[PDB]
């Protein structure tokens, strides 16, 4: 397990996506978190494969972490072959294990990391059957109602994080929604090792300071 900081571009000046990502890259961010929303799974439309595929032309080593907050996530796999991890929602596939296992198999067969996400009201234990197959590289625990940035961190989601870390020691646990210096420390104390932060990084007075502070706090655990 590694301490990973993944700035969420949704909170940046997206009309300058390439510039913002290169900046995060120059500051040492290991991953770049790309939120794809289709105005159906969530009430917001962000950007899709055409934008992400073009961005890849201007980046270097930064890992492409795509969070698919969309219906029919299976349709996006062939459109994002140059990315690094594709994370789909357990809820997008009607919470049925077999369908999730099949999509995960396909994503892994495209030589991509596979992530699965659950919203605040979804019970973490429902993921066990899928997680036991070892096909999932990352579980993205939403710490806020997905769709928009700027919302407040839900401390009551930490139980999900502890459950996962205790049961799966090598599983990457990602938190997303309201992460800042203080809530990153809280998340890491429960087992999170990948931190998605939007507002706290892109609106920071000293971006690198925030990123480094966050990483060290995760590494401590
Ligand atoms: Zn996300």
């Amino acid at each position: 397990l590694k301490a990973i900081i993944a700035p969420s571009v949704l909170a940046s000046n997206i009309s300058k996506l390439a510039e913002e990502t290169q900046r995060m890259e120059s500051l040492g961010a290991e991953w770049i978190h790309l939120d794809v929303m289709d105005m159906h799974f969530v009430p917001n439309l962000s950007f899709g494969p055409p934008v992400i595929n073009n961005l890849k032309k201007y980046t270097k080593s930064i890992f492409f972490d795509v969070h698919l907050m969309v219906e029919y996530p299976e349709k996006y796999v062939p459109l994002l072959k140059t990315s690094n991890q594709l994370t789909f929602h357990f809820e997008a596939l009607n919470e049925d294990t077999e369908r999730c296992i099949q999509l995960a198999k396909e994503i892994r067969d495209n030589n991509l990391w596979c992530g699965i996400s659950i919203k605040p009201k979804t019970d973490v234990q429902k993921l066990v059957p899928i997680l036991d197959t070892n096909l999932i590289n990352t579980v993205l625990v939403m710490t806020v109602e997905p769709g928009f940035g700027g919302q407040s961190f839900m401390h009551d989601m930490m139980g999900k994080v502890s459950f996962l870390r205790k049961k799966y020691k090598n599983l990457n646990i990602q938190v997303d929604g309201g992460l800042n210096i203080e809530t990153t420390e809280i998340s890491a104390s429960h087992g999170a090792n990948i931190i998605v932060a939007g507002t706290s990084i892109f609106n920071a007075e000293d971006p690198k300071y925030v990123i480094d502070t966050m990483r060290v706090s995760v590494q401590k655990y």
